[PDB]
């Protein structure tokens, strides 16, 4: 599922996400469309053999189990084809262990480079939130 904007920014809301680890929806939505473009069956290989998966771009290194990534942790206990659901519960519960890892929402480099530091509430401008 492709969501719109303000479908994912409520959405978003609604699973607790607004502030968390003190991050306002604004980033969450930002880093949604710079990982995924709001797309849930979002995938994309990297270099060292892992995947990134779903609306958040989460990595099949550390957080979800793909069965064919080298050095696993599978940290959300979860298959990474769990979070390619049109429901983003999943995505969203790994997201808060990876957010509260150490180093905030600087695990998502697209997050990083393209929403950190910049008007992100532009990315909830217009919604009935």
């Amino acid at each position: 599922k492709v969501f719109g904007r303000c479908e994912l920014a409520a959405a978003m809301k609604r699973h607790g996400l607004d502030n968390y680890r003190g991050y306002s929806l604004g980033n969450w939505v930002c880093a949604a469309k710079f990982e995924s473009n709001f797309n849930t069956q979002a995938t994309n290989r990297n270099t060292d053999g892992s995947t990134d998966y779903g609306i958040l771009q989460i990595n099949s290194r550390w957080w979800c189990n793909d069965g064919r990534t080298p050095g696993s942790r599978n940290l959300c206990n979860i298959p990474c084809s769990a979070l390619l659901s049109s429901d983003i519960t999943a995505s969203v519960n790994c997201a808060k262990k990876i957010v509260s890892d150490g180093n905030g929402m600087n695990a998502w480099v697209a997050w990083r480079n393209r929403c950190k530091g910049t008007d992100v509430q532009a990315w909830i401008r217009g919604c009935r939130l």
